[PDB]
């Protein structure tokens, strides 16, 4: 356990309130500071896999965040013109006895407030409307800077600042990478929804330059709608680029059941799609990168958020392990561990996940090819997601 | 049978001479025109499969051919880049019973022989060094005008004088569409190429932008190969465009196996691939356009000759069939059912034809799915080639 360490966490998203937790669990002193002045996530949903669902089971909160989310019977892939089922991934039992936990869906909103909520129940010092300036290793210790001119000292401080971390900047002067595709967001009642044939499954549709998700949450009663398109105004160096004047030309190819979907969407607000090119070091003495901060994914593979939540988990389990028989002494230690155990996985999310996507919006000839690999797989094989729902830190 | 019919063969090609030998068989009086002073063929391979084979063997030829011929066990697709195996079609004894005949590769000038000579065998008058310069229908004859002054009166024309032919003009006007790619071949002594390992299979190494094809001929004693590649000249409005310049650059992203292969070829001619759009009707009258003057393909399913020779066998058995009864009178009528038969057939070979070019020429992440489609696909499985493999014109 952590008993006499300290933690200091700069940033309150899904992965700072997740490593909090995590912590705090094993006894951690553990300092959480969040810029913005409330807890909030969007009001939409998020899928998260059985690698994120096993582990939020064994900080006892699964069972919670289940009660408020939606359990998909498949996710299943359609053609975009056509409508055309192409495959689906079964996630019954098998599944479920194979990887060691549901896939689900739920509000983004709702699983930040329950990991918010444990880690405060859990010990964790949380606090809201405080930046992070700066951070330093001097000796053994970390020293925190933030926006009210405090310092702080600690033990090791987690840099979980997002996409856009200043963090970052210590360890690596890159900069976000444009894929050129936007994403719109929408939940509507369900019942609003003009819908041809019910949906209890996760649908994709996935067209040239274009897709379209689908899927329900809170038990049935609203439903997720996700549209992603490759906009134009990007490769006219738009600095706004995405805006929704584009979304009636970038779907106009598409099947009615696609078209439909676009009128629901939130128009307000929207999100460019970046991610970074892989980094192998996230660590500055007793500093480690972690969540976005450290590997900031396009959205295809649904597992940025689950990425966070392991690194909790492999941070937690690993510096437990470790500090007990070699106290604040073995920090730098234990951080190069988590770090060499998680790049090569989270590096491997960011880079297949962008190959992924690109299978996706093919069109043309390479179109009919991917439908037709996807058509004819064999169904009862796991060979193209073991290595993404089988991971596990545990050593 | 066809004994008092008359037909006028306007060219001397594989599909000229096919028809002249098909008709003849059947009885007719057949007269032949070719341009060129002597009858031949490129002294390089062409690829027959059973579509082919098993109507040469009708007409008592394909013993002959075979005789000096090569008998592939398979066809073998690799990657261009990494020299993979992706897959392969096997051509044994469970093919030639499903298709009725073997899948065999020779010398072109050879096969053009061999046809040349039996039509000659069986009655057919041909000639070298005449030109048709013109075809009209009057009255219940095809009046065929050629460039020693002369016409010659007949009871229908055939109108096979090539992807160029002028004959087309009466009942289109389009023209050859480029395809932007440029074919090269070469045959050299089999034990002079430097193989790794030794060929005894038809292979296509297929890759972004270029294929490669090796095969043995004359019973293992030479290789023939053909590289296929884009044309970066073509596009900036070169008149000449595919020339040896461009081969080094165009195969430097390719596999040692491939970019070896390149030294053998013939470098002082080159085949610039065009095809032109499907057409319905190929009929003016009493004339009946055929081979490449009706259905110029471009060559990714090595079935150019082979449609030419499938027209022959429609034409000699669908108007020994209507004629007998019939008589003269018959002919537009039975001109009518043979196009009805063919067009079908032969634009898709057309169409199917150029979408096949497309999915062995794809980079990228298309190249990637198209990989994985061939190795995983059900090699039981016929689906992929019956279509093309199992017509046929049989009524
Ligand atoms: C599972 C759904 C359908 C996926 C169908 C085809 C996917 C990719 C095809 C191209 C990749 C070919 C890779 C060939 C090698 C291979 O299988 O490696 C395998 C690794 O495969 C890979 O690493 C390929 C990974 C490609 C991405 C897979 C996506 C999984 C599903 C994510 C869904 C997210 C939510 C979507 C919401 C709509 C290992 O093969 P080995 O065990 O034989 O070695
Ligand atoms: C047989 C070798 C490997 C071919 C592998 C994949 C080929 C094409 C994939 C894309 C086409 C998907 C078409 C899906 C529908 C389908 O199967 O239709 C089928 C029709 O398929 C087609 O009409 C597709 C035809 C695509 C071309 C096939 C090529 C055959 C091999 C020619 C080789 C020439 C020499 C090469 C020298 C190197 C009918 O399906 P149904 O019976 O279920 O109805
Ligand atoms: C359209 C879309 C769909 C997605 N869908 C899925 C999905 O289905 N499943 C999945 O697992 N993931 C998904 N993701 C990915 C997931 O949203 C992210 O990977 C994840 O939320 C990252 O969490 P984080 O805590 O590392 O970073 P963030 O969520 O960016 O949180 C960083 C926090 O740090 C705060 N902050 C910033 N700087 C400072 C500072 N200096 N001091 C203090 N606080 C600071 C910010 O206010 C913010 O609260 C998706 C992403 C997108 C864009
Ligand atoms: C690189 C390449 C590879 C190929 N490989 C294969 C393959 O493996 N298998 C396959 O089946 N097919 C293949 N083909 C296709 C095949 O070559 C052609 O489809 C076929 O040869 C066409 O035969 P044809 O008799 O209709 O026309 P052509 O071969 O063009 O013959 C037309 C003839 O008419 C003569 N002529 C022209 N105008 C006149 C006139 N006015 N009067 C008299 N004579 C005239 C010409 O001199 C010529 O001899 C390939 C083609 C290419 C380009
Ligand atoms: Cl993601
Ligand atoms: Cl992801
Ligand atoms: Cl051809
Ligand atoms: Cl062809």
């Amino acid at each position: 356990n952590l008993q006499d360490a300290r933690i200091i966490i700069a940033g309150g998203g899904i992965g700072g309130a997740a490593n909090a937790l995590a912590l705090a669990q094993k006894g951690a002193n553990v300092t959480l500071f969040e810029r913005a002045s409330e807890f909030g996530e969007v009001g939409a949903g998020l899928q998260v896999g059985p690698h994120g669902a096993r582990i939020l089971d064994s900080w006892g909160v699964l069972d919670d965040v289940l009660s408020r989310a939606f359990l998909p019977k498949n996710i299943v892939f359609r053609d975009a013109i056509t409508a055309e089922v192409l495959t689906k991934i079964d996630l019954g039992s098998e599944f479920r006895g194979r990887y060691g936990g549901p896939y689900f869906v739920t509000h983004r909103s709702d699983l930040h407030a329950t990991l918010v909520d444990a880690a405060r129940a859990a010990g964790a010092e949380l606090h809201t409307g405080v930046t992070v300036t700066d951070v330093i290793t001097e000796g053994d210790k970390a020293i925190v800077s933030t926006d009210d001119g405090r310092t702080h000292e600690a033990d090791i401080a987690l840099g979980m600042d997002g996409l856009k971390s200043r963090l970052r900047e210590k360890i690596s002067g890159d900069e976000p990478v444009s894929s050129g595709y936007a994403a719109y967001r929408g939940t509507t009642p369900y019942r609003d929804v003009e819908l041809d044939e019910d949906i209890e499954d996760v649908v994709g549709y996935i067209g040239p330059r274009c897709h379209f998700i689908q899927y329900p949450l809170r038990g049935g009663e609203m439903l997720n709608q996700v549209a992603v398109f490759e906009s134009p105004g990007f490769k006219n160096g738009i600095e706004n680029w995405g805006g929704p004047e584009e979304l009636e030309q970038a779907y106009a190819h598409c099947h009615e059941n696609v078209r439909r979907g676009i009128d629901y969407l939130w128009k307000d607000r929207w999100w460019p799609m970046y991610d970074r090119e892989p980094i192998e070091n996230w660590v500055d003495g007793r500093m480690i990168l972690l969540g976005d901060a450290a590997h900031p994914p396009l959205q295809y593979l649904a597992s940025g958020a689950v990425m966070a939540i392991e690194d909790a988990k492999c941070l937690a389990d690993y510096a437990a392990e470790d500090f007990s028989t070699g106290g604040n002494s073995a920090w730098p230690q234990i951080l190069k561990e988590v770090n060499t155990e998680r790049a090569p996985r989270c590096n491997r999310i960011l880079t297949t996940g962008r190959m992924w996507g690109e299978l996706w919006h093919l069109d043309g000839t390479a179109r009919i090819a991917r439908n037709e690999l996807f058509r004819t797989r064999d169904t009862s094989s796991y060979k193209y997601t073991d290595w993404l729902w089988g991971y596990s830190s545990d050593r």
